[PDB]
């Protein structure tokens, strides 16, 4: 038992997934040091990083590949997507995250919203499941996101198919887009390079993109490398950003420029078949990438938003091989400000990354447009600012 606005119980709530649990962390975490108790729900397999940040960790949701095993079957009658098209593929998403996994994590916050009697609970703007759950247990609920607005088609299906979920669970949404379920939005999008219409929505909040601050260890050969020239990170992010293929492609492209070349391949990226490198390549399978990236003179990625916020923030210039979900608005939103460039699908070969790295390097016009927006980020509330509206949304 506690007083109003002390000590709260906030429950934060994110798909289980780096990419949509990693940017909700820093709010956490100021939260819990301004004295409120925090617990987490999302993979289980955060536990370990949740209860270190001092959290009470909580395991909902199931890892994707399982969800398109779900929507798999659903949708094509088949355990595996084998003999199907990328345009009868391209079907699942909305089944996956608008359905499949919403459901399954309504299922579990249910029961857990229950005995927490929470506060307040901060719900990741993807985890719709836990933004059913707080609202028909009737908790003040504020939608925390992890990019850029995306009114596109995949994210209106996902929409729809969250629409029928509540239906179905005898919640009855209002007419139009979710919207983060009418509730306050915390922003974490350099405002700049926000979409204008959704830049002006009421209840809107700015927070610093706070890249995680993982304690691990960098790479011991950074220490001992030539920093008289660049150095370039590569990554394809840590869930179906990119393939082995596009991998193999950037690092002859890279391996080439007079240039020291960090790899992370994350965890599920198979690269047993990746092959071999040369010496100026070195291949890792997770980095601290928060504390990496102040070194970096140049990212190359998948187009994530939070490998995309982390270059900006930094203010690095990135390529971006967009392909998935929110990566093409990335990559508008970085050609917007300058801060970088892209290559389509199609465009993916050793020469054209290899022409497009040196670009990024050799023309200062790039880290111009990256640093300003790294200005504008320094210039947003910070957790610890933001974390002081959090009693006025439970109230
Ligand atoms: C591959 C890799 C990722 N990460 C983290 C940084 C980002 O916050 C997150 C990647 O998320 P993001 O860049 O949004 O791409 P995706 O959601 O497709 O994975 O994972 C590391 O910290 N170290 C690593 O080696």
């Amino acid at each position: 038992g506690h007083i109003e606005g002390r000590h709260m119980r906030v429950l934060f709530a994110s798909l289980g997934t780096h990419g949509h649990t990693y940017p909700l962390l820093p709010l956490a975490t100021a939260a819990r040091a301004a004295g409120h108790e925090v617990t987490f729900a999302t993979g289980e397999g955060f536990a370990g990083t949740l209860r270190k940040l001092g959290f009470e960790p909580v395991a909902t949701g199931m890892p994707v590949f399982d969800g398109f095993l779900a929507a798999l079957r659903i949708r094509f009658d088949t355990d595996s997507p084998e003999g199907l098209t990328p345009e009868q593929l391209s079907e699942l998403p909305q089944i996956v995250f608008g359905r499949v996994i919403p459901q399954r994590v309504f299922d579990e916050l249910q029961p857990v919203i229950e005995r927490l009697r929470p506060d307040l609970v901060v719900q990741e703007i993807s985890n719709y499941g836990a933004g059913l759950a707080a609202l028909k247990a009737g908790i003040p609920t504020i939608c925390h996101g992890v990019g850029r607005d995306t009114p596109d088609d995949l994210t209106r299906s996902i929409e729809e198919e969250v629409r029928g979920l509540a239906q179905r669970l005898g919640l009855d949404l209002p007419p139009g887009r979710i919207d983060g379920f009418g509730n306050p939005f915390i922003d974490i999008f350099p405002p700049s390079l926000q979409e204008p219409e959704f830049r002006a929505r009421p209840r809107r909040h700015e927070l610093r993109p706070v890249p995680f601050a993982e304690q691990g260890d960098l790479p011991a050969w950074l220490s001992s490398r030539d920093t008289a020239r660049p150095l370039v990170y590569l990554t394809l992010g840590t869930s179906s950003g990119g393939t082995v293929e596009v991998l193999r492609a950037a690092i002859d492209g890279l391996a080439g420029l007079d240039a020291d070349v960090l790899v992370a391949s994350g965890p599920s990226l198979d690269v047993s078949g990746l092959g071999e490198v040369p010496a100026n390549v070195r291949l890792e399978s997770w980095v601290p990438q928060a504390a990496l990236l102040p070194h970096v003179d140049l990212v190359v990625h998948h187009g994530g938003s939070g490998t995309t916020l982390g270059a900006l923030g930094a203010g690095v210039p990135q390529l971006s091989f967009p392909w998935a979900g929110d990566s093409f608005a990335n990559a508008q939103a970085v050609a917007q400000a300058g801060a970088g460039d892209h290559l389509l699908p199609d465009n993916i070969s050793p020469d054209s990354v290899s022409g497009a790295a040196k670009r990024l390097l050799a023309e200062e016009s790039y880290r111009a447009g990256a640093r300003a927006v790294a200005a504008e980020i320094a210039a947003m509330p910070g957790p610890d600012e933001v974390v002081r509206l959090l009693p006025g949304f439970a109230s």
